[PDB]
């Protein structure tokens, strides 16, 4: 035993299981790089991997796209916890493999994406690219799963002496991010899906959640909140707002200008030249009309470009005396709500300007052709005023010790109040005397504006709703009976609320292997208390509550043709503490067709590749050991050894002598004389990556029961998206398991997991899931 | 806590340095497939690749030979701790690249070796061992190091449902069994170096040790024991071993003369300059014609039912003192020895411990003495393999043995434990005081040996060579065992051979004496966990050398810190540094670019057996270009640059190597989080002082 291989025995215990969940931090170690031009393609893959070691495979047209994709991304698939990078060059045309599909395949293999092709070879940004593979590997600076990061590791940093070659690294941090940026364009993915008029893309989120307001804007969302708490805010107006009680470029306008972009469709930018900040965002269905002297055509037209926004740019002054719908083109806007951004400045006679723009904007709020909803002004006012219809006067959060303030004009604000600039200057005074953490936190002043007071379980599910429910109801002030409830409510009524909590088994197998050391965390029953207390919640209830798990990498990689957020580059322990649900409903409507997007193909064989490295388990063994495990099941059912024959290939799990049935929750299992048994081997590899991970047993366990036959392929899907699995001449996906070879595959699967993991795996791991498999397959 | 990376804070503790000594027992993940067909080769790379993500190359010709292996082994040397298998295709000819130069570069990686080359698409034998390469990867049933295996491990037994689909696995002492016939296999190399008489191709074992007999029968070597303790046996006779309390005895014969009076098993025996007469009836012509060729022995077949040794002395297998003939043993009067029957004729005359009498045979070829005191003259071939380190025998007696044999120009081979790798060994917790306990050099194994360090042996003009570069350099002569595990506990011992040998024929370092296979697998590996990307380590040595020169005083106007690969700093105006072994000497306008194998290899020196002071011999050596030896295939330096003129192209100059070894602490502090050991990166570092003394 200490001395036979395969040997489990000596080589898997819990230092050896801690060491999975260290190396599951670096499961993403792909990039995905596309261009044109096959012999820098050939230099470079030399390059990093004789200096590195970096894994390289060149798909350059030399062999069909399907099967180089499928021989290509097979390997990988079982080498995503070497700890070593993978880098993929493909110089096909974009004719033979679109830009979309290989994004597409690159997140759903949680890797870098880079598309340069049609990049002249004289690119500086195409070299750039490529020297940097050389240069940082086996790290790279493009994000894994999103083109974008705005976090503070700065890769640069690395290659200079000036930060002694070091750059700051916040993992769970930016995980957490990318995490909130993925929910956002999982939404917008079902907005587009499910064709919902441009005019309904609002979600609510359940809980006050800042970086929501800039993910929902990078995707054409308008965000608003739900709070139980009342805010309280302590200072003057009807709402408390005037004067509460106290990395992205240009996150000083991105902060107030999306805000502002939530409260209405229509925009009146006053003074927008050149709000570079608002190229980046998504504005279908957005009107914004912009003053600036400084306006061109070009910039209009660059504007409309970028953020699909309806953009009509005046290059003139706006007139501040015209008190008239009908002067500064406002009629526009008649019959419709309108928000007013005020970025104006003047050099000369700036106090004048202000109570010029103060006197127009308390005419403006009060209008009855237009519904205006918010106007936002620059405030830096030197002599004191009474200001009409005020409902804020707030600090800028990422102001950092400056001047000036915002006033917040509504027609539910103080009808009349003495502003002081003794006190302006004073609160300022104060304020710029603070950290940077805590003026930040200001924008939660902002933000209330667009919160709802009320509890998340009692809102309206109507219409398809969209709410993102990010930790918040797992709260446990929330009882799990109300939860659930309410999830099985929301998926009868066909909602799309999204809902996250703490993996109970998966955060007691962290506890009982010693990673987390039950002081950081701490759990009893299913009640966690982190450092605040949530419920953690499980699959086999919340299956029963009409739920299915999803992981993030399946939902960005689901979503990648309308992402626009960030990605990442580290995985996080603790973010993988928690798993991700969507209802039923929809996962049966779009999801039951597996392309490569929806697959586990990045969980299904790293793991079990990892482990038999480690223990020394031949190929063939592997099986061999399965048809053993089926032995024992069998033997332990009083089957009669007589009416089957272990086989134990890839192909053959045994073969049936004569028929036999076996009692099972749902239906017998019924096995006819003189066939073949090849039970579903991604099943127990799953439930090995569940220890570890959010791993997503039962989205699978729903595509594999829908494709107990053949299924078309959708006609609106490259077909290329289907490269991992075998479609058949007509144009069918083939089918790929019967129930009993399903079933079979749970009923062993604790056995499986006591073999691989030395009798150090977690039974309540695999008895959730089991019994959700028995679920899916019920009669 | 630190926010930062790359980062060594938080990534590499004790648990880490533990998980590397676990990943060395991994370290030998590659297999070198030579075969003709390349679609045949494309598909079973795909195959395994697929199925198992084991890493395959293919050197197909497309690209020139010495390109090829250069990419391809530059790549694989990075990768060799990352617990995957790889899989080398060759396909060229064997005029491209031939057997030996394959088997010689596999073997410096540590790899298996399959030459399948002239066998046809549907050979049954290509066809099988290449699906066994899919059927067991990452394992592999081609030992690594050497064609055969011996040992309790079944392969097919894996693929089986009868036995649970497992089989044996003893490392340690398959892992042994491999080092004794290296060690033996050296030993023949040095006799082919040396041109030594076929007569005189005798090695002295010191510690009887059984296997040493069939190895050095297997490369054609007779072995003689020498042992201080020996009692009596118990037996009547003046050798007292008549009644004392198949292949085995033919190879102990064989060992006592060269003359010798089926016999399958003798066919994998080397027995050049025996002379084997024959007699049995069955014996045919072919029969004489295949036991001649297989063994290369002079045999003559009577095919019936005695004077060629008149001259000679001569053994008998089934009267002795005769005045022509010297019959040495023959296998009453005259009786020395009767065992379990069979007797033994001397002028002078439970299944577990049945196999352990073989001890009283091997009295017979085993010389009592102090090995400390044995004579050293004619260039004498011994294995102290695991005795002279032996408490019994003192450090200054041993030293005073071994610096004596290498004045003599012997070849005296020394294993020994090593002092500093078990103390570090013990003190991160990877051996347990209840196994190995270890007060200063004494070390008690629960027998007691005295541990040895790289700066006593070279102070007794030893040189350290690893196993893995014995038996590379003696791969065109190997006929011994391979291996398929590495063994913690055998990496905790070094082995030593003599200065005067490694001046004499190692200086010129082709790849079967480099460090390729140990130089970049750890430093790669420490990377990928702590999060340091390739330019920044570069960096980080950039940084290490300016911190030093200014703990020495020097201007640091005087110099640019570049910190890439290729120069570490520019100098600016010329500064000159005092050092033990002469100042170093740093001219205006020069680039300057640190010997950084050095570095690396103290950092593999924490874990396993390090190659540092035979590559810093060749390094100094190769302060010059030098020209090609001029019988050795070219594409061996495929590794190093090779002038126009025919010669290796000179590497560093002794500054560059120096400020490596006075940087060196500090590196091996930084990589390993100061979770180091000070102790080795001293002994190192003084040896490598006194390879470059004035
Ligand atoms: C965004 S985190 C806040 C974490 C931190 N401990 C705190 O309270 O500020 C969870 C938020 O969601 C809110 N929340 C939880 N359940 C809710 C529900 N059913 N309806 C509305 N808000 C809810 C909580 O009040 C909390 O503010
Ligand atoms: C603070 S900068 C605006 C920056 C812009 N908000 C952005 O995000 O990049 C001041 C701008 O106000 C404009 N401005 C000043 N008076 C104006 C007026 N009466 N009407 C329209 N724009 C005015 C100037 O042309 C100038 O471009
Ligand atoms: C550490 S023991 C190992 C051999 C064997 N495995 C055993 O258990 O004894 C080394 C052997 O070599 C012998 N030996 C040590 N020093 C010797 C010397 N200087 N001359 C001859 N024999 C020596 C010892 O008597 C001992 O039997």
């Amino acid at each position: 035993p200490d001395y036979c291989i395969p040997n489990f025995s000596q080589t898997v215990n819990e230092r050896t299981i801690i060491d999975i969940f260290t190396i599951c931090r670096y499961r993403s170690p792909l990039v995905v790089f596309c261009l044109s031009h096959n012999e820098l393609a050939k230099k470079y893959a030399q390059d990093v991997s004789m200096s590195s070691g970096t894994h390289v495979h060149i798909i350059d047209g030399s062999v069909e796209i399907t099967v180089s994709l499928y021989r290509t991304f097979r390997t990988i698939a079982t080498q995503l916890l070497g700890r070593m990078q993978i880098v993929v060059f493909v110089t096909v045309d974009k004719s033979v493999v679109s830009t979309q599909v290989m994004k597409s395949i690159a997140w759903a293999f949680r890797g870098s994406f880079v598309e340069l092709r049609n990049q002249s070879v004289d690119s500086s940004t195409l070299v750039s690219k490529l020297e940097n593979l050389v240069s940082f590997a086996p790290l790279y600076n493009v994000p894994k799963c999103g083109p974008d990061y705005y976090g503070p590791t700065v890769y640069s940093e690395l290659l200079s002496l000036a930060t002694n070659a070091r750059t700051h690294w916040y993992a769970t941090i930016d995980y957490s991010m990318f995490t909130r940026s993925v929910l956002t364009g999982f939404v917008a993915k079902y907005f587009n899906e499910e064709a919902v008029p441009i005019d309904k893309r609002i979600v609510s989120i359940v809980g006050y959640n800042p970086p929501y307001v800039w993910t929902c804007l990078r995707h054409g969302i308008r965000p608003t909140y739900i709070e139980k708490s009342l805010p309280n805010p302590g200072g003057k107006g009807p709402f408390g707002l005037i004067l509460p009680v106290i990395h992205n470029p240009q996150i000083k306008l991105l902060c107030l200008d999306t805000f502002m972009l939530s409260t209405s469709m229509n925009i009146l930018y006053i003074g927008a030249y050149p709000a570079t900040h608002l190229l980046s965002l998504q504005l279908n269905g957005w009107t914004i009309l912009a003053f600036d002297p400084k306006i061109t055509s070009d910039w209009t037209d660059a504007m409309a470009k970028a953020t699909g926004a309806k953009v009509i740019g005046v290059s003139k002054e706006f007139d501040f005396k015209s008190f008239s719908v009908q002067a500064n083109q406002l009629n526009m806007f008649q019959n419709s709500k309108l928000s007013v951004i005020d970025d104006t400045w003047v050099e000369t006679d700036y106090e004048k300007f202000q109570s010029e723009k103060q006197a127009y904007f308390e005419w403006l709020i009060d209008r009855t052709s237009i519904d205006v909803r918010l106007i936002s002004m620059k405030w830096n006012r030197s002599k004191d005023t009474s200001v009409s219809h005020l409902l804020a006067l707030l600090p800028q959060p990422y102001g950092a010790s400056i001047r000036e303030m915002r006033a917040f004009f509504h027609k539910k604000g103080a009808s009349d109040i003495k502003i002081l600039a003794a006190e302006t200057e004073k609160y300022m005074d104060d304020f710029t005397a603070m950290s940077v953490s805590d003026q930040i936190n200001t924008q939660k002043f902002m933000h209330c504006m667009i919160t709802t007071v009320g509890d998340a379980l009692k809102m309206d599910l109507d219409g398809g709703r969209a709410v993102i429910a990010s930790y918040s109801l797992s709260n446990s002030s929330n009882s799990k009976e109300r939860v659930l409830k309410f999830l099985s409510d929301a998926n009868k009524a066909k909602a799309m609320v999204v809902f996250g909590a703490p993996n109970t088994h998966r955060l007691a197998y962290a506890k009982k292997v010693g990673l987390v050391l039950d002081s950081a965390i701490k759990m009893s029953k299913d009640l966690i208390t982190f450092s605040w207390r949530d419920y953690g919640y499980s699959q086999s209830e919340l299956y029963d509550a009409g739920y299915v798990e999803i992981t993030i990498d399946q939902m960005v990689a689901y979503s990648s043709d309308v992402y626009n957020g960030v990605g990442y580059f580290a995985n996080s322990t603790y973010n993988d503490l928690f798993s991700w649900y969507i209802p039923k409903w929809y996962v049966h409507k779009r999801m039951l067709m597996q392309d490569i997007r929806l697959s586990p193909a990045a969980l299904v064989k790293c793991f079990t590749t990892l482990i038999r490295n480690i223990c020394y388990v031949p190929h063939e063994t592997y099986y061999r050991f399965r048809g053993i495990l089926v032995d024992k099941y069998l033997r332990s059912k009083n089957v009669d050894p007589s009416q089957y024959s272990i086989v134990g290939s890839g192909s053959k799990t045994f073969t049936v002598l004569s028929h036999f049935e076996v009692p099972h929750e749902c239906g017998p299992l019924v096995f006819e004389a003189s066939t073949d048994v090849n039970i579903s081997g991604h099943l127990l590899s799953l439930a090995i990556a569940a220890h570890f991970v959010a791993s997503p047993m039962i989205l699978w366990a729903e595509q594999m029961k829908y494709m107990a036959v053949d299924r078309m392929l959708p006609p609106n899907l490259d077909k290329s998206l289907f490269f991992d699995n075998k479609v058949t001449p007509s144009g069918a996906l083939q089918r790929w398991h019967s129930r009993e070879e399903v079933l079979l595959a749970a009923e062993i699967c604790e056995s499986y997991a006591a073999m691989m993991l030395n009798n150090k795996h977690s039974p309540d791991i695999i008895g959730t899931l089991k019994s959700a498999i028995n679920l899916v397959f019920k009669i």
